[PDB]
């Protein structure tokens, strides 16, 4: 249920870095944990700079230090669920470290290279991607997003902007924002590709769904901002001549952001089948 995605090509190691809101606490040749050199930071986040590290004990490997969010054997139980998660279109979570500079931590994780979904939207000049790429790629996600809900978990915050396409994959890169199915207290969505639900009930499968359905939006069409937010719903094929065309994937768009989550595809699986048929129907005119 997967198709073929176009090659992307890494950028070198010389190109990785920006040039430095506040200043970043950690420059370039700073030690961190006694394992990871500082290289320079890739952006700034909420939780503040994010950093790019060699890491000494395994030849090669490029690394990413970003803040954690700050009953020791819950959280004990819970870093080592992120860190035993297999799927490669997942990063991979490699240690959990302080240090005296930055007072909540580093999670390390593996460093995905190459461009996110949403800068391959804006190098076209309708800031959007050709409607099959776009399936493409998240027929391409949907494995991983299946392989955390099988293990009761959810992604939370899918959205453009933390799906990196790298050679002929793409990765999640978001470990922060995931939690249980149900979890209890504040979930890190994004508004305007958050379900609905969640901010009073919890996070499930269907709210995960939902944001597959609006990311897949957002990467095909342009969608109304109200006050830096995507407006809710999908745009009506009487404003748009792609959904107008594509009537059947109008309709998939609006299941999967049903406001009723009882009404959303099922699971990954029910989804995939009908993206993919409506694909293929795409394909075949
Ligand atoms: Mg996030």
């Amino acid at each position: 249920g997967m198709v073929e995605l176009p090659f992307i090509t890494p950028k070198p190691e010389d190109e990785l870095l920006i040039d430095p809101v506040a200043a970043p606490q950690l420059v370039a040749g700073d030690i961190v944990a006694e394992q990871y050199e500082v290289l320079g930071v890739i952006a700034h986040g909420g939780m503040g700079w994010i950093y790019l590290a060699n890491d000494r004990n395994v030849s090669g490997r490029i690394v990413v230090l970003k803040g954690m969010m700050a009953d020791q054997g819950t959280a004990e139980a819970e870093r080592e669920f992120l860190a035993d998660i297999t799927h490669p279109g997942i990063v991979k979570a490699y240690n959990f470290i302080d240090d005296p500079r930055v007072p909540g931590g580093f999670i390390v994780m593996e460093y995905v290279n190459g461009p996110s979904l949403k800068d391959r939207c804006k190098a076209q000049p309708d800031g959007v991607l050709r409607v099959d790429l776009a399936i493409g790629y998240i027929l391409e996600l949907l494995p991983a997003m299946d392989y955390l809900h099988q293990r009761g978990v959810v992604y939370n915050d899918l959205k453009p902007e933390n799906v990196i396409a790298t050679e002929d994959q793409v990765k999640l890169i978001d470990l922060g924002a995931v939690t249980g199915i149900g979890a209890f207290g504040y979930i890190y969505g994004t508004k305007g590709f958050q379900a609905p639900e969640v901010a009073t009930h919890g996070p499930s499968i269907s709210s995960d769904i939902f944001t597959i359905g609006r990311t897949l939006a957002a990467l095909t069409m342009p969608l109304p901002v109200e006050d830096g937010v995507l407006a809710p719903g999908i745009p009506s094929p009487k404003n748009s001549p792609l959904l107008r065309r594509h009537l059947s994937f109008y309709r998939l768009l609006q299941r999967a952001t049903a406001d009723d989550p009882q009404h959303r595809f099922r699971n990954v699986s029910e989804l995939r089948t009908q993206l993919y048929g409506v694909l293929r129907e795409i394909l075949a005119v």
